[PDB]
């Protein structure tokens, strides 16, 4: 099974530009055999807002707004499933969300649980929890950007049978590409972190989108500044069986009575 | 304040040789200005038992047994605090434990919660949970080797207020050195992994004892093969403040209602 990230430079407040860019790159990941393609956090709107008004004005509803319908068009046309970061307008309120779409249309969304830094000024903290989406051929967990920092995010996803963690990101700190292999190891899952690149109103993002294996292998890593795709073949049986030797199964060996809440 | 590991080669079934070796190295750590000194998993008995009988015969009671007694003597004479892995006899049961002693006497013990591989044939799973010992001048959390694999181990100790996680280990997998800086980071603690070295009845330990900082920096890492001590200064203020910026505090930011559910 093949999974991909799309690393791209969301132009802030310019969604038609970002659609065009994301279409190009999803098609690229598709041509390379990806059945799952993951885009950055807030790929449509960009990231570094000053006011809520400017993002809210343009943010789209899920699933009926322009970002999701665009992604559905693309999924329909390419036959891939897509996990993509999007500013989600929901009534009066904005979420930093990820939509999941497939060739049959809308699959689901995840709202960023752990808001980072100034996101707290613009976005409501996520309220849907950590969800795993069964695509039939695979179960896809989703978390966004800062979620990587809390091992609980990946853990919750993995415990819920995620084969792959899809991880739209707009990373500013340098730690995530290092931590992601450990998240993948400790849960015995695959992770696909799709980072954006670029400078936005003085803020630079890290690039370094990456795919990580359940043995903490980096199967694919992107540049710091270029828009690109990366793909990796993943072996589902490896992640579905949590044994790490004949006498230890990660999930069976967990002893939650001892884990502080 | 400086903390240290003692990386050593326990000779299986030879506590008196391991005492003398441990004493030598703890004094070294102390001369180097360590106030806290961490020793490997099962430093006194060694690890790779053929049968439960061989370890059961030699395993010492804690605190009244020879291992604790010897460590108390050393703690006193060198003026250091010691965290050390020891096989614990407790009636008919055996635990894979860690003792904590300081210059004035016995502080406490930790019993390995997550048993690895054949340890399940000799030891009972630990039953005292993850404890943090307050030395007055710092709070020392303890976990042992495979415990690192579960992010919950370090998390629990960090949430319980560890400044440092003392981590007696006999690592055989490749992962822990790379994982420990991530554990330090995600918890904003320091970690002191005191691994053993040696090839013991065919099982090869990896060494690479390390002290990781809360910025995921390796402050000291040991060789793969050699017995040695490593010392690093730790900034207590840095770990007692969970702020990662002025809008994010790691512990304030955890959203526990969404975890593992
Ligand atoms: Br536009
Ligand atoms: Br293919
Ligand atoms: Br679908
Ligand atoms: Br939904
Ligand atoms: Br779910
Ligand atoms: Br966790
Ligand atoms: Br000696
Ligand atoms: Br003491
Ligand atoms: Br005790
Ligand atoms: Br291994
Ligand atoms: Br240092
Ligand atoms: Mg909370």
């Amino acid at each position: 099974v093949k999974v991909a990230y799309v690393q791209m430079n969301p132009q802030i407040l310019e969604p038609d530009k970002n659609y065009s860019k994301a279409e190009k790159l999803i098609k690229e990941a598709s041509k390379q055999g990806a059945q799952l393609v993951v885009l950055p956090e807030l790929f449509d709107t960009g990231y570094n807002f000053e006011t809520r008004e400017e993002v809210f004005e343009i943010a789209q509803k899920i699933p009926e707004g322009e970002t999701t319908t665009f992604l559905m068009d693309v999924a329909r046309d390419t036959g891939v499933y897509i996990v993509a970061g999007t500013a989600e307008k929901d009534g009066d309120v904005l979420y930093n969300s990820a939509v999941v779409v497939g060739p049959r249309g809308f699959i689901g969304k995840y709202r960023k649980i752990h808001l980072f830094y100034r996101e707290k000024f613009f976005f409501e903290p996520g309220d849907l929890g950590f969800r795993v989406f069964d695509l039939g051929f695979m179960k896809v967990g989703v978390m966004i950007c800062f979620d990587w920092f809390f091992p609980e995010s990946a853990r919750t996803l993995a415990l819920k049978g995620a084969d792959v963690i899809a991880h739209p990101a707009n990373l500013v700190m340098p730690y995530a590409p290092r931590a992601m292999p450990i998240r993948a190891l400790e849960n015995k899952v695959y992770t696909v972190t799709a980072d954006r690149v670029g400078e936005e109103r003085g803020l630079k993002f890290i690039g370094k989108s990456l795919i990580a294996s359940p043995k903490a292998e980096v199967l694919s890593m992107a540049s710091e500044t270029e828009e690109e795709v990366g793909v990796a073949e993943i072996d589902l049986s490896l992640v579905r069986n949590k044994r790490i030797n004949d006498l230890n199964d990660i999930f069976k060996d967990r002893r939650e009575e001892y884990y502080f809440r």
